[PDB]
């Protein structure tokens, strides 16, 4: 039994789903998955021995959310070398937009820039041809959670 701290970044702070989707899954699975709103680093210290999950909409011209801003700095400038840590991933947004779903492939990339590991390979949501993004990225928690312990 594993430990998952799934943290969330998304420019609209009502409405959120996929992060208590994904919690929810991977306690179904059986590993103890968490979701952190408005995310801290130091809410993500914790996990630096552990597993963590970014889920993180609005990449809009290639940017971050106010949200999880705070959080990505934290992990480059407040982590900045890491030991054991692994993640998982979701990116959502508009394909209509030259970069995609690069919120969320920051991320990873922000992990690699420090020592830090990974696990699957991330979601990439589609909000053109899927408004639904529970639709997708549950089955693939449903499909990454099984990387788990």
């Amino acid at each position: 039994m594993a430990e998952i701290g799934i943290f969330v970044g998304t420019m609209y702070g009502n409405s959120l789903l996929v992060a208590e989707e994904a919690e929810a899954i991977l306690t179904a699975q059986g590993h103890k998955a968490t979701v952190f709103e408005d995310p801290e680093l130091s809410d993500w210290l914790p996990y630096q021995d552990k597993y963590v999950l970014v889920v993180t909409s609005t990449t809009g011209q290639g940017d971050l959310p106010d949200s999880i801003v705070p959080l990505f700095q934290g992990i480059k400038d407040s982590l900045g070398f890491q030991p054991n840590l692994r993640y998982g991933v979701i990116a959502l947004g508009d394909s209509s937009y030259v970069n995609f779903c690069n919120g969320g492939k920051q991320f990873d990339a922000l992990l690699q820039e420090q020592s830090a590991q990974r696990v699957g390979e991330m979601l990439l949501i589609d909000a053109s041809e899927n408004p639904e993004p529970e639709t997708e990225s549950n089955p693939w928690v449903e499909h990454w959670g099984t990387l788990l312990s």
